[PDB]
Formats: structure tokens, C-alpha cells, sequence
């Protein structure tokens, strides 16, 4: 008896990448969900007893870590933020990502992006620190939304405003910051410049000023750009889908919860 489409879905997760395993094999559904079971079980206790961290807080730290050494001034804002906000990025009720916004009351939604946060921080910021200002920030951000879209996601976006907002400075960052986690990348492209895993979008890379700073108080050269961590994750360890590298309770470091 082949396997059905629903045991094949059963099965796959439960298949971990380079489980080296076929379902094409003549043996029972059972049975293969039985092996399964028992190697992600044995996967779980192992990560109990040795290490014990998820993965995306893990990188949160790392990604912490590496922009802090190299000058960056680490951000935590809010992620409820006023809806005004939303429209003073340009972004009016007849666009496509207006749809996407979750909304909280009247007047509040949960942050789509990181951009009018760290806008504010670099006006202010201005103010008492010498130039270039280097900022990040990495937290959770929501749009209504696919094998490569979550509606809830962690994003790093990182900045730098003043002297040294170049193309080639910006590339450099990621170029690093890449190696560093070891995935690899092409940059396609007031520049707008798109960081590709393959057809993967790992990042929108933009070199100002652009014309909507003046909306923000801002009028100094900046460079910046916006990371997916759950892509980052995906990309890492292979997993064949996004719903894996997400904040999940049916889903533990890329392990399925439904044992
Ligand atoms: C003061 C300015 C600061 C500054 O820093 N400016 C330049 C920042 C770049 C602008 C940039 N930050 C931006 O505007 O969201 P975008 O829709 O482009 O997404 C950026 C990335 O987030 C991830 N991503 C987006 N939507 C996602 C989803 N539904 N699920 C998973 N990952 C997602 C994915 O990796 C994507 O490439
Ligand atoms: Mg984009």
C-alpha cells in the first residue's frame, strides 16, 4: 500500500532535513512515523540536556552581539505604536501593506516595520551623540500576510546617520554580517538594494536620504536595512518552511511539538 497524501504530510513533519530517509521504501506508514517519532523525541531530550536554547532567541543574541561590537547602539521600542505613524511612512489607505496593518484600538496598531521608531531615535539621538550615529533595534513586527511569509516575525534593522553613509559601507555591513552567520548571499540593485538567498528576499537594503526623512525631522545622510530572522533561521538549517523558525508552540528549534 503507497502512502497517502495525509500519512505524506504526517510523515514530513517529522522529517528533519538530512534525515536521509525516503518514503518510497515499502514500509508500513506505522512504522516510518514510529522512527520518526522516536528520532525528533531523541532530538528534543538531546537539546534539554546539552544546550537548551531556542533558536531565535539564540540569534537575536548573536546578531546583539555582533552589531554592539561594531558601534551600534542597541534599541528596545515600542512595537504597539500609533497608527499615525503608519501614514506619516507614506503609507496611505489605499496601499496594498495598509491592508496588511494589524490595528489595536482607534488609534494603535502593532509595528509593521521598525523604521518609524528608529526615525525617532535618530532625531533625538542627534542631539547628544557624535556623529555618525549607529543604532539597531531587533524585535517582533506583524502584517496580515505562504512558504515565506509569517504574520508575526522578527526583524533587525540597523542604521547609521552622518559621515560614512555610503553604497559601498552598506554592502560592507552585510557582506560581514553574512560571513558571520555563514549564509549565502548576491546584493541586486537613493539607492534600493535587495540581499537575495537564491529567490529568498533576506533583506531591503536602502541608502538615503531619501524624501520622506524630512517627514521625520531628519536631513543628514543615512544608510540602513531590514532583516527577516526567521528567513535567516530557515536559510541556516534548511528547513523547507517558514512556520519552522517561528515563535510556534507546533514547533521547537525546527522540531515538530506534535509528538
Ligand atoms: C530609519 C530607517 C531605517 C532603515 O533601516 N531603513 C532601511 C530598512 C529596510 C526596509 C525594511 N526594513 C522594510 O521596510 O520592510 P520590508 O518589507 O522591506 O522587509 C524587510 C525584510 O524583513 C523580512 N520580512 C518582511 N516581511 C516578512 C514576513 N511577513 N515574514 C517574514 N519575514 C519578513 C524579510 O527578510 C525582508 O527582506
Ligand atoms: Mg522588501
Amino acid at each position: 500500500p503507497a502512502l497517502t497524501k495525509s500519512q505524506t504530510d504526517r510523515l514530513e513533519v517529522l522529517l528533519n532535513p538530512k534525515d536521509e530517509i525516503s518514503l518510497n521504501s515499502g514500509k508500513p506508514f506505522r512504522e516510518l512515523e514510529s522512527e520518526l517519532l522516536s528520532r525528533r523525541k531523541k532530538d528534543l531530550q538531546q537539546i534539554y540536556a546539552e544546550e537548551r536554547e531556542n533558536y531565535l532567541g539564540k540569534l537575536e543574541r548573536e546578531i546583539t552581539r555582533f552589531f554592539v561590537d561594531r558601534g551600534f547602539l542597541e534599541i528596545k521600542s515600542p512595537i504597539l505604536i500609533p497608527l499615525e505613524y503608519i501614514e506619516r511612512m507614506g503609507i496611505d489607505n489605499d496601499t496594498e501593506l495598509s491592508k496588511q496593518i494589524f490595528r489595536v484600538d482607534k488609534n494603535f496598531c502593532l509595528r509593521p516595520m521598525l523604521a518609524p521608531n528608529l526615525y525617532n531615535y535618530l532625531r533625538k539621538l542627534d542631539r547628544a551623540l557624535p556623529d555618525p550615529i549607529k543604532i539597531f533595534e531587533i524585535g517582533p513586527c506583524y502584517r496580515k500576510e505562504g512558504k515565506e511569509h509569517l504574520e508575526e516575525f522578527t526583524m533587525l534593522n540597523f542604521c547609521q546617520m552622518g559621515s560614512g553613509c555610503t553604497r559601498e559601507n552598506l554592502e560592507s555591513i552585510i557582506t560581514d554580517f553574512l560571513n558571520h552567520l555563514g549564509i549565502d548571499f548576491k546584493i541586486v540593485g537613493g539607492d534600493t538594494l535587495d540581499v537575495m538567498h537564491g529567490d529568498l528576499e533576506l533583506s531591503s537594503a536602502v541608502v538615503g536620504p531619501i524624501p520622506l526623512d524630512r517627514e521625520w525631522g531628519i536631513d543628514k545622510p543615512w544608510i540602513g536595512a531590514g532583516f527577516g530572522l526567521e528567513r535567516l533561521l530557515k536559510v541556516k538549517h534548511d528547513f523547507k518552511n517558514i512556520k519552522r523558525a517561528a515563535r510556534s508552540e507546533s514547533y521547537y528549534n525546527g522540531i515538530s511539538t506534535n509528538l
